[PDB]
């Protein structure tokens, strides 16, 4: 039923004219404090900002900014945090936020670098034995473990509140195939990776919202939460097929902008959406 209103789509070749009707309904809310002068160098770009009413607040007392967003599903019953590859200055906020929040679970979907060019800081130790100190949020981290596979890694973190000597684990699910502006090689590796976050306890009701980022935390990151956040509408309610992935696509933009960047992206979502919900 809902592969049928795709097969119009890809039949007439609509996707470019469905995806720009989305940009031009999207939610245009203020983001006033992203753009004060102070927080220019916590900004990655300066066209990506998070609306005020769904920041996320640091807790320090003297400037509570990060580039992140809360984004509550609330029919889904799921919230996520989508956020900018942290900057080389930002990375102790972003484990600050991450401590705060409570998360368990660090989504990435990019890589450091892309095309020659650096999409994200180098915020987690690629090595245990030089593990890493943010000395403004006091906090260190140190890799426990990697869990390497052939199109994503798992790494086992360990966050040290420095100042209490309390330690979490911290899950690292990083997609390392998925191409900037680009979509998953398949459905299925899509899937499969979809299925290890949520299966891993990280997305536990105890813990906090899963962290999910890309280099701006809107094109990867909105096509993965966008795939998420329908399935789990399959799955709750009564009538599966009034799922209206555009309506959720939509909501979903009330809370960060420019989720989903190409038209590509939307198709993928449609398609990993479909065959998921086989599964
Ligand atoms: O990382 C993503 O998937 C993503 O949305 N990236 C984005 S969104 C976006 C940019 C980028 C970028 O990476 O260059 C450049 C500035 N315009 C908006
Ligand atoms: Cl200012
Ligand atoms: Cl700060
Ligand atoms: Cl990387
Ligand atoms: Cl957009």
């Amino acid at each position: 039923e809902m592969e049928k209103e795709f097969e119009q789509i890809d039949k007439s070749g609509s996707w470019a004219a469905i995806y720009q009707d989305i940009r031009h309904e999207a939610s245009d809310f203020p983001c006033r404090v992203a753009k004060l002068p102070k927080n220019k160098n916590r900004n990655r770009y300066r066209d990506v900002s998070p609306f005020d009413h769904s920041r996320i607040k640091l807790h320090q007392e003297d400037n509570d900014y990060i580039n992140a967003s809360l984004i509550k599903m609330e029919e889904a019953q799921r919230s996520y945090i989508l956020t900018q590859g942290p900057l080389p200055n930002t990375c102790g906020h972003f484990w600050e936020m991450v401590w705060e929040q409570k998360s368990r679970g660090v989504v990435m979907l990019n890589r450091v670098m892309e095309k020659g060019s650096l999409k994200c800081a180098q915020y987690w130790p690629q090595k245990e034995e030089k593990e890493m100190i943010f000395e403004d949020t006091n906090l260190k981290l140190t890799l426990i473990s990697e869990d390497i596979k052939s199109y994503y890694t798992v790494r086992q973190l360990e966050l040290e509140n420095l100042t209490t000597q309390e330690t979490r684990e911290i899950l690292h699910f990083h997609y390392t195939t998925w191409p900037d502006f680009g979509v998953p090689e398949s459905p299925a590796s899509f899937l499969n990776f979809l299925f290890k976050v949520n299966e891993s306890g990280s997305l536990s009701p105890e813990h906090g919202p899963v962290v999910v980022h890309c280099s701006a935390g809107i094109g990867r990151s909105g096509t993965y939460c966008l795939a998420d956040t329908c399935l789990l509408l399959m799955d709750k309610r009564k009538d599966p097929s009034s799922v209206d992935i555009k309506k959720v696509l939509l909501e979903m933009r009330k809370f960060r902008m420019g989720l989903i960047q190409t038209a590509d992206q939307l198709r993928f979502s449609y398609l990993a959406v479909i065959e998921g919900a086989k599964f």
